[PDB]
């Protein structure tokens, strides 16, 4: 008994399922896996209490997920940043404060500052709405992030940090991704400072008890309406009602469909009539990134006694993990260090066993933190999202050179009675649980409008700022704004 | 009755289905569409007699498809190249002979000759077998064709021809594709001259009566064994026998499976257990190209009376088609001009209607050939492969930067009892009907060897050269081999100063 069938049981699909349900429509969520959540997964066991193996951090400006979470009963806590962060470079650890690791060489400094600034400068020229309408869309999209970096960075030290920055943001290589798309990505989160910041940015907080809780609690509000172990394999739009068919043979009929699965994963559904050419091809050109999330558990948060907060930014090819955060529960309990094994390394180290990875991570953390204690883990958890069939990767989808301009506007164009959600279709914090909410609700409202229940006026809604997580605005030093680039200085002579 | 289930009813799947069948095994071909052939499709109707709307040309060195075709009863005929070809550049038409349009400016000449030569030089370093083992695999793979071209080409005239060359070979933009992969592609066909040549190259000949005939005639040899309208949707390897399930609900059980569908199209099958991480992700990173094949029929082969053979190479953004060949049947009958609408243009002009495209093609062919007669088409056929669900595109699969080195060796690595065919897994003329044969048969022989019926020794077989289409070898002028590059000349005169 269905007005709308939502494909996809993740935050986006649930967010949508709920909005429709709240508005008095009969919905149904068909979910392939034996669990809701998708790219969020909260493991619960005795050694760990709870742990986010998937999507986890939420921050200021991410108002939608914060709102939906509150209403569903959930609370946040601050990720630990009281003590010092560590930038570990060329085999040595240098402690620091603030978002960016400091650089002492005045030339290198000019270069670094210019890089971050130019990402943001370039970004101001790309609309979130429609990145392909950027004045230099063609040029920028026809060129990789590695190219742009090779051009923009006069120092090896800045090329390397920039690379790490790209690797960490989108779990792909700089040579894999289009410049236009990457620049769009960063800007639709609020620029470099917002995206890279723990305190006052994207990694500020986590949900008490896990984020799996979000889509779980929505499943509760919907009773028997969410159907687990139901992978959709066929959508048929020939008749008056849309027929949607699952791998186990059940048939569902609906006036409308929200597809809230990752773009490329539409490949997994057979369509009748065939999809329009643009979409048929678009969905083969949009891969997801590669990451292993790893958590190592320790008797005590030892790092803090050495005045380290747990954050490590680790340069170099040999290091299996480039970025860590402290994962100790808000109490002091269950101390842990979180880390990502990114991009090409997620492929290299997947060859090893669970134990061999644990060993490599510990030896690293031991070197970086300079403490024997890191060699004594009390427990370990990991997830390699590269092997998930109904995910395709993590965190999100990336666009190779040339594809955003050409196939861009396809992603959220309705196909008859199919409407498209999922975070990759958001316009603010796309890539994140936030985007998942934006997209989920907009797609729902699109259907509402088609049924003539709300005006076009009302499809895209703005969101009131959170009271519990107010957003400090981002500011820049006069010197930051005005210092020359390395070439610019060379030009200030001859 | 199933020892091996073949998914994929195209030339590769059939080539395979037959090899196994001839060796006394019970096979089954499960095919999604209501026809075999796949990326070959031969339209038959009264206005046209027959027309290849899909894969069509065969040439010297393409011995496998040539052999399989002969044994199946088929014959070839030469594509028309008797008269002059046309290079149409900056609004004007310049007739010429030989494979390459001539260039007169001595500087530009050096640049052009060096470009073609360097494609081939770089290629000699890449193993067909395993392109990712090239000495400079990382560097080359991390970089797009547009990048390599921007670096290699000192003249705009050469950048443009090189771009067209890329567009035409792989139906993609230079900025879309990895340099390593592209250089591999060209070299596994026999280098630039072989790939671009009509006479004595890849476009020498067509099959009399169509190429759909190839897989069709194999369907005949197999009786009721090919099951049309059967799209596979689930493969299950948990048990002793592999279960394969179709969209209409039928179950098939087999000791082994050949998947002979385009790599990325495996996405369309749900697996149990899940695929290994590498494949699972590989198959999202491997798109197919974009092309519309367009044939315009005329009362007579009028071009020939003007001493033009029908070949047009057309530079420039405004032209909807960059390359045409003469499609007149070997008799003189049903005169026609064949042309491709490539890459980004395939997306742009799909917006228009059948008639609007015809008009644009006619106006172009009229300008290029300089004859009002082109404005008077007697009939028109077209296929836009971009809209094919069970194809994904045409002609073949292309690799974006970074993917070949990382995900390369995954393409033809067995997954338990699944073995992988399809042309994208060939090593000689991959991308082509030839490749489809190579890969089909190798896959089949892989299974044969797993059952201990033939030695490992015998999985990859070499192929005797055709008697009807012998291969003239490729040669180069002394001057071609030794003329400086543009930079090389700049160097050569900076050693007087
Ligand atoms: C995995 C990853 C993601 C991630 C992260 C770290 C990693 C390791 N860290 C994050 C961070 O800390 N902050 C944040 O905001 N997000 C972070 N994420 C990204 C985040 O997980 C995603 O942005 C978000 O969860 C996306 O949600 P969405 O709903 O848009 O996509 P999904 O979660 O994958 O849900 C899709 C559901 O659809 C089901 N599915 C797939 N195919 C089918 C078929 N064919 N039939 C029926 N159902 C299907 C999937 O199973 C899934 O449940
Ligand atoms: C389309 C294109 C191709 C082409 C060409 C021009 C264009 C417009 N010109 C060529 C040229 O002149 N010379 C040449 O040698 N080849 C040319 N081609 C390329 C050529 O067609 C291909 O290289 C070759 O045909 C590839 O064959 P292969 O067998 O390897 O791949 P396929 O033909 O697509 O066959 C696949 C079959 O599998 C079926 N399928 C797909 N999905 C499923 C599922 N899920 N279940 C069951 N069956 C499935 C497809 O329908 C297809 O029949
Ligand atoms: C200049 C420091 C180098 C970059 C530091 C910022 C780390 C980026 C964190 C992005 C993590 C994204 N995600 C999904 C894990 O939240
Ligand atoms: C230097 C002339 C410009 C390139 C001319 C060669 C045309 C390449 C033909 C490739 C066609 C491939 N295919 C599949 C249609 O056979």
């Amino acid at each position: 008994k269905c007005d709308v069938v939502v494909v996809g049981g993740g935050i986006s699909g649930m967010a949508a399922a709920k909005l429709l349900h709240d508005s008095g429509l009969n919905v149904v969520v068909l979910e392939a896996r034996d669990r809701v959540g998708g790219r969020t997964y909260t493991l619960r066991n005795q050694k760990v209490k709870y742990v986010d193996l998937g999507g986890s951090y939420v921050g200021p400006t991410q108002n939608r997920i914060l709102r939906l979470a509150k209403e569903l009963g959930l609370e946040t806590y601050k990720v630990n940043e009281v003590e010092r962060l560590i930038h570990h470079v060329k085999g040595k650890s240098y402690p620091f404060r603030g978002p960016f690791p400091p650089v002492w060489n005045p030339i290198t400094y000019l270069d670094h500052n210019n890089f971050w600034r130019t990402m943001d400068d370039m970004g101001r020229e790309i609309p979130s709405d429609a990145p392909w309408k950027a004045p230099l869309a063609e040029e920028w999209d026809n060129m990789t992030m590695k190219e742009l970096l090779d051009k923009l960075c006069w120092t090896e030290s800045a090329k390397q940090l920039a690379t790490l920055f790209v690797n960490l943001c989108v779990t792909a290589e700089t040579h894999e991704v289009s410049a236009l798309w990457f620049l769009w990505y960063v800007k639709q989160c609020g620029g470099t400072t917002r995206i890279i910041s723990t305190t006052n940015g994207g990694q500020e907080r986590k949900f008490v008890g896990g984020s799996g809780q979000v889509s779980e609690r929505i499943m509760d509000l919907l009773g028997d309406r969410v159907k687990l172990e139901r992978p959709v394999i066929y959508i048929d739009q020939t008749r008056e009602n849309v027929l949607v068919e699952t791998l186990n043979h059940e048939m569902y009929e609906a006036k409308y469909v929200i597809s809230a699965i990752p773009p490329t994963l539409g490949m997994k559904i057979h369509f009748n009539p065939p999809l329009p050419m643009m979409r048929n091809q678009m969905i083969t050109r949009v891969p997801l990134g590669s990451v292993i999330k790893c958590i190592v558990y320790y008797k005590e948060p030892f790092w803090r006694k050495k005045d380290y907060c747990g954050t490590m930014i680790i340069d170099g090819e040999e290091a299996p993990v480039a970025y860590t955060l402290d994962d100790t529960k808000p109490e002091g309990n269950y101390a842990a260090i979180m880390g990502f094994i990114l991009a090409h390394k997620a492929r290299k180290l997947a060859r090893l066993t669970k134990e061999e990875r644990l060993k490599k991570l510990c030896e690293l953390y031991a070197k970086v933190l300079g403490s024997l204690e890191a060699l004594e883990p009390v427990h370990y958890e990991e997830k390699n999202w590269c092997e998930e069939q109904y995910s395709g990767g993590c965190y999100t989808t990336y666009f190779p050179p040339g594809i955003l301009t050409q196939y861009g506007r396809v992603l959220r164009q309705p196909v008859d009675r199919i409407y498209f959600a999922g975070t990759e279709t958001a316009t603010h914090w796309s890539g994140y649980m936030e985007g998942a909410v934006e997209a989920g609700e907009r797609a729902a409202r699109e259907i509402l409008h088609a049924m003539g229940k709300i005006p076009e006026d009302e499809i895209w809604q703005s969101e009131p700022e959170s009271v519990d997580v107010p957003a400090q605005p981002i500011t820049t030093t006069f010197l930051e704004r005005h210092l020359p680039s390395v070439p610019g200085l060379l030009r200030l002579i001859g």
